[PDB]
């Protein structure tokens, strides 16, 4: 029944989302629109590349002509914007978003889900959790670029009533995450017999959300989410980086002697309260961290062909 | 002693600032860097265009190569960024700011004062005033572009300790404001024997700051302002649009019979500037009654300036 444009769909979360939608909705058309930057990888999507309902488009979200063309042609009804970079950093994160908003402004029947991050709220103290009313206070170029796109997106809603929704999630983990990222780094280093580094003092705290739970959250927001709102999405947990490493160590029968301390800045604590998702759609994460972590570790053990070339 | 780059210096506030600094500091060099868009007007600065300490540069703040060149060459020490637009809207307001931050990152001795607006906080209810801890909640494309540049600017401070300061002020009024803007529109229409329009129901509330008080605030921040901080700047008043028109009407001996109703905009803006007060003992020197009167006179005396723009 629906046609969905997934920008950044060759990336980590994006690819996972593309798979999730195709498996969950046998009649939806999924258009993966991706610029294939360093973090974009077509291998993430090679299993469904010949699926009759999948379409790939190589391009930048800043390319309005191409976007219009794809939109008219595929009769697009929803746009989920995962496309982002981690100077043309702002071009993609801010200006790319603006380009999408202008398209929606011209085709106001098209719903836009701007996928954002909890880093937008800055760091928490020892206690407390972010809510959708927590004020924005980004500390990095990346998080500031992300917050900027959010505020701009919501201003388009308040100014022209465009069907725009913003989601803010905690740290994702799962299959297809590049090996530079914490969990894969720890796992793949362990598999390669290397030291497991901990930046800082290892006590930074994060809320770990399994990628597919993020995908199911977006699926809900996309379908039943109220236009103009923000929705925090989290894994209902909170872990120090060192706890995460210790769990990975145990899962691979390694010892703590493999850990090593290094220096770096990074925010001290992130933790998301997702009661709004819960109250409004009765949504909760399906995975516990213990369960997610284990499957993820296995995935990396079983997929050296995928991560070796990226390391 | 100092060399200051004023971006957007051919505009309303920018030009006023250029004049204010040249008159206040006989040994400072002021470099007006402006792209001369629709709202840029070299007549705003023609009286000081031959001043030995003034320099003009035509260019966009997105032009990093040009900026670097000007910086190296004029041995710039401070940058005050007034440049802004009211799609390449974001290019100038966000990306232009990023371009300036990158340059500061490369020349971290250069202080940057990012000039922002109270529209960044969104609208207030019936009571209360904005503080520097009021959360951001912009409602328009313009205010969202402005807030974006602020958050980005402060993130550069938190991430690399760059000497960046953000100021947020209320509605400016005064000499060299285009005749499309409320006060000039009312005044210039009255002078031309036209109806004085009130958009909406005339009850939108604003805090009116005289442009030279804004300039003096920036002068203080520039010199004594703490890096990484935000400073709210306001006129310590609050007026409905209709009150403003009534005052203009009495100042020109017109009657209310000249007002006319027409028809989105935020409901109420009001700034609390106690931080400026506590930290630098700064207050606006103008009262609205005083500022409004001088402004009205200015428009009466400068038809040569506003006629071509109307
Ligand atoms: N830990 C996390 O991964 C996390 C946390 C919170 C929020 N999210 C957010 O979700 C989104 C997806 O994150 P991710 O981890 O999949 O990152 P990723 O780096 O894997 O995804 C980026 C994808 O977008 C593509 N891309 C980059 N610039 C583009 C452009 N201008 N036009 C079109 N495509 C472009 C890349 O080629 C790649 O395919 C981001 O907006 C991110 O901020 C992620
Ligand atoms: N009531 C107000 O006017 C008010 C209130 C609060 C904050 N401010 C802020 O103060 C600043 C100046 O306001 P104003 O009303 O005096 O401005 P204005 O529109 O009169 O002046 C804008 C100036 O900037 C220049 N400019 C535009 N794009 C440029 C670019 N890419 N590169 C270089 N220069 C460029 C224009 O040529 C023009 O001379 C803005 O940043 C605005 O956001 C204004
Ligand atoms: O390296 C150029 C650099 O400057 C900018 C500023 O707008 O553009 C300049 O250079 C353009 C092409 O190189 C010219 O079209 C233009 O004259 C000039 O503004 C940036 O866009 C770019 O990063
Ligand atoms: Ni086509």
């Amino acid at each position: 029944a629906m046609n969905i444009l997934v920008t950044g769909g060759a990336g980590f979360i994006g690819s996972n989302f593309v798979h999730y939608m195709l498996q969950s909705y046998e009649t939806y058309k999924i258009i993966n629109f991706d610029a294939l930057t360093y973090s974009g990888n077509l291998n993430n999507v090679k299993s469904i590349q010949d699926h009759p309902n999948y379409y790939f488009v190589k391009g930048e979200i800043q390319n309005g002509e191409l976007l219009e063309h794809v939109i008219k042609e595929r009769d697009v009804q929803v746009i989920v914007n995962f496309a982002a970079e981690s100077i043309p950093f702002y071009d993609t994160n801010v200006i790319g978003t603006v380009t999408l908003l202008e398209l929606v402004k011209k085709y106001p029947h098209i719903k836009l889900v701007q996928v954002s991050t909890d880093e937008v709220y800055g760091s928490l103290g020892k206690t407390g959790r972010f809510t959708e009313e927590t004020p924005l206070a980004p500390n990095s170029p990346y998080s500031s670029s992300k917050a900027s796109a959010d505020m701009i997106a919501l201003a388009y809603y308040k100014t022209y009533q465009l069907p725009v929704i913003v989601t803010r999630c905690s740290n994702n983990y799962g299959p297809y995450q590049y090996p530079e990222k914490l969990i894969p780094l720890m796992v793949t280093n362990a598999l390669e017999g290397k030291k497991l580094p901990l930046y800082g003092d290892g006590l930074n705290v994060r809320d770990w959300l399994h990628v597919t739970d993020h995908c199911s959250a977006i699926d809900v927001v996309l379908h039943k989410g109220r236009v103009g709102e923000v929705y925090n999405i989290g894994g209902n947990n909170e872990k120090t980086n060192v706890e995460v490493v210790e769990q990975i160590i145990t899962l691979l029968g390694k010892t703590k002697k493999d850990i090593e301390y290094v220096t770096d800045g990074h925010d001290r604590r992130y933790a998301i309260n997702a009661e709004k998702m819960k109250n409004e759609f009765d949504w909760e994460p399906k995975y516990t961290f213990e369960q997610g972590l284990q499957e993820t570790v296995q995935w990396y053990e079983k997929n050296e062909e995928w991560w070796k070339p990226l390391k």
